[PDB]
């Protein structure tokens, strides 16, 4: 209704119990939406956990101003043809030729200097930057776009994919996330040895880290409560990855770039929740 505010449709990929309130995912999004289990909920809370069950969409409105779910309504046949067609078990991998392995640590470093090049609020940056600065959302688009830098210079990479009751500070501020994603880049070590790090300025400003090191920073308990639920590693280009093992691709960066573009001037840990993005195609 006009009371409650739009969200549009989507897929619930998890669902749980905390401290009294049922809290909901959503794919794409890492923010965590909120529903009181009470009686007159019980139906909307209903199509919730089938909807995460089977990875169907629903139509959610949201209580304004707010995370609060208000109302599920459920989706079209179109929609339900729609959603299977983006999130999808069919792997398409990238056409063009690149090396997976970056050569040198000196390579990685200028790679992590490019990246970190483009945040927004540098005046090394070209537009759309990547919105580093605002940590409440979008970390699929910031990751897609730290690829997209990486395939400029001829390389690809992989994304890690981290999922639980997530926290994390920006030093000032603290954000939550039923997910995160960043690039899990391969280089050769002095020895010529594989090894990997995560490249994340939203998270480590100096330089590429342990995904062991990036994951503990998503727990961050001086937040709140936190814990990994699981993790998975995927081919670069896969934008999004559901709990389930559904793939959602960005191959042109339509959606990516509309994300960044959104979040440009934000910064901190608000808003929250995060504007508006699903005018955002593929």
């Amino acid at each position: 209704d006009s009371k409650l505010k739009d969200f549009g449709k989507t897929v619930p990929v998890g669902i749980d119990e905390e401290n009294g309130m049922i809290k909901v995912s959503f794919m794409l999004t890492a923010q965590f939406y909120e529903i009181k289990p009470t009686k007159e909920n019980e139906q909307y809370i209903g199509m919730l956990r089938q909807a995460v069950k089977n990875e169907s969409p629903v139509h959610i409105f949201l209580k304004p101003n707010s995370n609060e779910i208000g109302k599920v309504e459920s989706a079209s046949p179109e929609d339900v043809r729609y959603f299977k067609t983006i999130l999808t078990k069919e792997v398409k991998g990238q056409t063009n030729k690149l090396a997976s392995v970056i050569p040198d640590v000196a390579t990685l470093n200028s790679l992590f200097n490019q990246i970190k090049n483009q945040s927004c609020g540098t005046s090394t940056a070209s537009s759309p930057c990547i919105t580093f600065r605002y940590p409440v959302d979008g970390c699929y688009a910031r990751a897609h776009k730290m690829r997209q830098i990486l395939m400029n210079n001829g390389y690809d990479c992989e994304k890690q994919f981290v999922y639980g009751n997530l926290k994390a500070s920006t030093g000032t501020c603290c954000v939550a996330w039923s997910y995160h994603v960043a690039i899990l880049v391969s280089y050769k070590n002095a020895s010529g040895v594989t090894e990997k790090r995560i490249i994340d300025p939203s998270l480590f400003s100096s330089g590429p880290v342990t995904d062991t090191a990036w994951r503990n920073a998503c727990v961050n308990t001086s937040c709140g409560s936190a814990s990994v639920s699981s993790y998975a590693n995927t081919a670069g280009n896969v934008y999004y990855r559901s709990p389930s093992n559904s793939y959602l691709y960005d191959n042109n960066l339509i959606n990516t770039n509309c994300v960044l573009t959104k979040f440009s001037l934000l910064s901190g840990c608000s808003p929250s929740p995060a504007p508006d993005v699903s005018s955002c195609g593929f």
